């Protein structure tokens, strides 16, 4: 629709500049509507961040739900890092909207519980996957699995976004994916 | 002096609210000067967070460096410990500080400069003594030190401030001390 084409402006500019600096009009534009037609479809810039940063996290959440009912026919290693690439691949084909969803949360209590919503579906999951892993005696009980698991999952959080944003310091881009299996799989299953 | 005055009213007002929410006159006010008075020891309250987030950060710096100094004789899950335990007990102690700091991190280049300046310190010293335990053959040559550490020094920022935070999700602050310490040590030592 036009609001299709609201939401590839606002991604397409988030690229170039910051949302503070991107104006209805700058949205509006890039749109081909006027300004009253844009307010039609969203109340403000930062309803369309939160759409398209919602947009983002369901991908990535749908494509963890595809992987779960789907396993992988590979070693331990193997399957953390296919399911670790799930939030490389989707965040890291969105950055400009990762990066401007990260930064709205300081300022948007609607972008700050999403974020939080979904962070509590993705700690449980893997916290219930730690657990399996033990009681098939896999996986050692060392710590309690729901804070191991949030503790990787904020790590996550942390690493892959300053990779993205280029950070100072980061783990370069091309090692992240590799750092994090290490991390997560000497930690679950790590004496 | 005054300015200790000011920092201090200051530390203690971000206890109650945001720096967004306290003025110049609520810094003034608080340490028995005038408005005109305060401008003379600081040019604005966002060079008042970047003193105190500048004295905090220095503080955990130089807890680190007496430790370094000062090796505690226990086994090495315990020195770990009482290394992660420097951060956990100085950011810990200044929760407002710490949180309003990161907060600046979005709006101002100096907290932004601050803080990459020392987490690319702290970096170093822990690949430097990763790359240590290798050499003494303690820990396998698994991950690049550097990137190691990097995403270790990252979990730790993330996680505790979270917890601190009390952020949802957020490990417990009476746990996060312990579970960041089995990452470090099952990630550095884990084959
Ligand atoms: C042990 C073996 C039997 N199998 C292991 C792999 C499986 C099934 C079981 C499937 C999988 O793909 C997976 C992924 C995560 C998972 C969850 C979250 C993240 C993550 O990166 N967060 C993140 C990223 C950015 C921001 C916030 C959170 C990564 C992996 C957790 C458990 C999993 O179980
Ligand atoms: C292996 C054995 C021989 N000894 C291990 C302990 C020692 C000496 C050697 C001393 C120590 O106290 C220490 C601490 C950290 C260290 C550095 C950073 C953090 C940390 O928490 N970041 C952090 C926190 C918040 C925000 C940003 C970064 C924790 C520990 C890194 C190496 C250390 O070496």
């Amino acid at each position: 629709d036009r609001e299709l084409a609201i939401l590839a402006t606002a991604e397409n500019l988030l690229e170039d500049r910051p949302l503070a600096d991107i104006s209805v009009d700058d949205l509006a534009k890039g749109a081909g509507i006027s300004r009253p037609t844009f307010y039609f479809y969203f109340p403000s810039k930062e309803a369309v961040l939160l759409t398209l940063l919602d947009r983002v996290v369901n991908q990535a959440d749908m494509a963890l739900q595809t992987l779960a009912e789907n396993p992988a026919d590979t070693d331990r290693e193997n399957m953390w890092r296919t399911g670790i690439n799930v939030f490389f691949e989707t965040f890291g084909s969105h950055k400009a909207v990762t990066r401007a969803g990260q930064a709205a949360r300081a300022t948007s209590v609607e972008v700050a519980e999403l974020w939080s919503t979904f962070m509590q579906k993705w700690i449980a999951y893997t916290a219930a996957v730690i657990d399996a892993e033990r009681d098939r005696g896999a996986a050692p009980r060392t710590l309690p699995a729901h804070e191991l698991a949030t503790a990787l999952n904020l790590m996550n959080e942390r690493t892959l976004f300053a990779s993205f944003a280029g950070e100072q310091p980061s783990v370069p881009e091309a090692r992240v994916l590799d750092t994090l299996v290490h991390i997560w799989v000497t930690s679950i299953y790590g004496e």
